[PDB]
DNA sequence: AGAATTGCGTTCCA
DNA sequence: TGGAACGCAATTCT
């Protein structure tokens, strides 16, 4: 049916825009049966056609991601929480705040280095899979796109270690405040069977390696990040939540813009 | 001084 | 319903 043209559809896109060929690429429906075993191209979409889940392997150029890895991991070291942010945040506020990360050393590196060249990438994986996701995130606030520069309002790094169990990844959850869906990025060193993404509900495993974009709803499927027993695990999770386009914004950290917030009732 | 706890606040779901 | 949770600390203990 429109089932097999729908992929040769979107291969098409992909394989033009990212010039490379995608092998063994295959698509499901969100109702029917998910793969098991992910390792390569992989799509899949409601009744409508729209795309819930892209997963396409080795997109980043590997001096890119040696690159940004010796750097993560040279500061990650000298950091003391294993998740950073930069750009907004809106977590258990009534606006959106300067994450406290942004003004630091992983921060400035993200925002200033890391970002705008992996906003390309972004720009390349939504114009083909999801028009419409960068068709909302260019509706934002003008202040975001400069904050961040990026697409995505605010940006998440995960540093996972091996025998970390007590990671927010590391546990199954749904990202109930995120809007669009995600782009995922990973980096760092890790093996095949380990480190993957497993969307629990749908039974399916995502074997995600440094190089490869992940687009999937994070407040819509119930996923996990596996444990590695070697390596070090590191993602970075571009995100837009509910509150980028409903709560205001004060241009400022936190505690600060709670001060501000208060005065401006 | 640590450490341990509490605080400000939003949102969810077993 | 009340702990838990993509923040971010100031207060209160040993
Ligand atoms: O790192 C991954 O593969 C998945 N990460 C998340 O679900 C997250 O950061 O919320
Ligand atoms: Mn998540």
């Amino acid at each position: 049916i429109n089932k097999k043209s729908l992929l040769q559809n979107l291969l098409s896109k992909c394989k033009t825009t990212f010039q490379q060929s995608f092998t063994n690429a295959n698509i499901t429906l969100k109702d029917e049966k998910w793969l098991k075993n992910v390792r390569t191209a992989y799509f899949v979409c409601d009744h409508d056609g729209s795309v819930e889940l892209a997963y396409l392997p080795n997109v980043l150029p590997k001096e890119l991601v040696e690159e940004f890895t010796e750097k993560f991991e040279s500061i990650q070291t000298g950091r003391k929480k294993d998740t950073g942010y930069s750009g907004i945040l809106d977590n258990s506020m009534p606006f959106n705040y300067v994450t406290a990360d942004l003004s630091q050393e992983l921060g400035q590196y993200l925002s200033e280095i890391v970002n705008p060249q992996i906003n390309y990438y972004i720009s390349k994986l939504l114009t083909c899979v999801s028009s419409r996701t960068i068709n909302y995130l260019v509706s934002l606030n003008d202040s975001y796109y400069a904050l961040n520069n990026c697409l995505y309002p605010s940006t998440a790094f995960n540093s996972l270690k091996p025998s970390n169990d007590g990671h927010r990844i590391r546990k199954p959850h749904k990202d109930n405040l995120d809007i669009t869906p995600s782009s995922l990025f990973y980096f760092g060193n890790f093996q095949n069977t380990e480190g993957y993404l497993e969307l629990t509900d749908k039974n399916c495993k995502v074997f995600v390696q440094p190089g490869d974009v992940l687009f999937f709803k994070g407040n819509e499927y119930k996923h996990v990040v596996a444990n590695i027993t070697s390596g070090w695990r590191i993602g970075l999770v571009y995100f837009a939540h509910k509150g980028s386009k409903t709560k205001p914004y004060y241009e400022d950290t936190q505690k600060n813009s709670l001060k501000i917030h208060k005065e401006t009732k």
